[PDB]
């Protein structure tokens, strides 16, 4: 009644572009959302077999990378927003930070589901690059460290792949670039 009053007087709100936000608005004007972290994909998805990439990470002193099947579970978990990256979460994922840190994202305990379980990684040889390999069908996802002989650092295996995957870079607030080598 109020409301069907109310309802008499509708208008066409479309939104104005700012330069004051970091707000992002749809092209149609009438959607706006957040932006979470600097996560990003690769542009084609992967459904089936066998595909290797390789990523430059010279003088970076902290990353994210490996495969992620989209932001679509991101809300939900403050994924970007907190790092939360979980195997559960379709992440697959191993980092570095400080400059020496290097860790692999696994699932946590659904207690505390904001949170995941990080563990440390014994990395000698610094990866200038590391190879990406992920094999679609036997459900894994194999990190290589080319800069100490191609040497495994770690592997996924039995992964969730229900959904589409896609590569996953992150340059995690450090301002170097990292790079998809050819080929």
């Amino acid at each position: 009644t109020e409301l069907t009053d109310a309802r008499r007087y509708w208008v066409d709100v479309t939104l104005a572009t700012n330069n004051i936000s970091h707000a992002v608005i749809a092209e149609d004007k009438r959607q706006v959302s957040s932006r979470a972290g600097t996560g990003v994909l690769g542009s084609q998805s992967i459904t089936s077999g066998k595909h290797y990439w390789e990523v430059d990470v010279s003088k970076k002193s902290a990353w994210i990378l490996g495969v992620c099947a989209g932001f679509q579970s991101d809300a939900m978990y403050n994924i970007e927003q907190n790092e939360n990256y979980q195997p559960k979460y379709g992440y697959w994922v191993i980092g570095l930070q400080e400059g020496v840190k290097y860790s692999v994202f696994q699932d946590g305990s659904s207690h505390t589901p904001f949170a995941p379980f990080i563990v440390p990684l014994s990395v000698i040889i610094c990866p200038d690059r590391v190879g990406v390999f992920v094999d679609y069908e036997a459900c894994t996802v194999s990190f290589f460290n080319i800069t100490n002989h191609g040497f495994l650092i770690y592997k996924f295996s039995q992964c969730s792949f229900s959904k589409p995957v896609f590569p996953y870079l992150n340059p995690r607030k450090c301002t170097v670039p990292m790079t998809l080598c050819s080929p």
